[PDB]
């Protein structure tokens, strides 16, 4: 069920240490030998494989700088380690970097709560990266994940949109119960206008 101690465990560690988060801006992926559902970039100092649901996603950001706001998981190989891997979060840069608050709108049990927000500065965000910060807040402000009174197994997070088109995410998706089981969800690197939405969130 919902209430499985250790996926909830490892689902909130995920979202929770920014250790697993990786922020980068302005940055060009290696002029590596790649396949056509990925891009190798060097973040810090740490190799990192970006993967992508389609292939024509990954000729779109080629040689090209790009903002990268993605979870990452490490890929476990009998080598130096320094191999990591995320899946989409990635947006052409921008001079635009100016704020936007986004309406979060949370339902706590029935109950409709105090206007609550998060901020981004691209004009053009990723769900992943709206899903994340969230998420944060949610942990941060509920404790969503809680495992000594588990008060919540149930909730989602919905990306309402303008053009009637909603993105949806279940706050309690263990996967298979490993982190790249958990962030395959965000491989479509599907993105949408900073402005053309806000969020509905419903937590039981
Ligand atoms: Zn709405
Ligand atoms: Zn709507």
């Amino acid at each position: 069920n919902s209430y499985n101690t250790t996926n909830r465990h490892n689902l909130e560690s995920l979202y929770k240490h920014d250790s697993n988060l990786i922020e980068a801006d302005s940055i060009k992926n290696s002029p590596d030998i790649v396949t056509s559902h990925m891009l190798k970039y060097s973040v810090k100092d740490k190799n990192l494989s970006v993967f992508f649901e389609k292939d024509w996603i990954s000729q779109e950001f080629k040689d090209k700088e790009v903002d990268i706001y993605a979870l990452s998981a490490q890929e476990v190989c009998e080598c130096p380690g320094k191999r990591y891997e995320a899946f989409g979060g990635i947006t052409l840069t921008n001079s635009e970097k100016k704020e936007i608050k986004v309406p979060v709108n949370v339902w706590d049990k029935s109950k409709q709560q105090p206007p609550m927000f998060i901020t981004v500065n691209k004009p053009k965000v990723t769900a992943q990266e709206v899903d994340i910060k969230v998420r944060k807040l949610l942990i941060k402000k509920y404790d969503i994940y809680n495992n000594r009174e588990q008060k919540y197994s149930k909730g989602t997070v919905t990306l309402d949109l303008n053009s009637g088109k909603d993105i949806v995410f279940d706050l309690y998706y263990f996967g298979n119960g490993d982190f790249n089981s958990m962030l395959k969800i965000y491989s479509n690197n599907e993105r949408i206008d900073s402005t053309q939405f806000h969020v509905d969130v419903s937590i039981s």
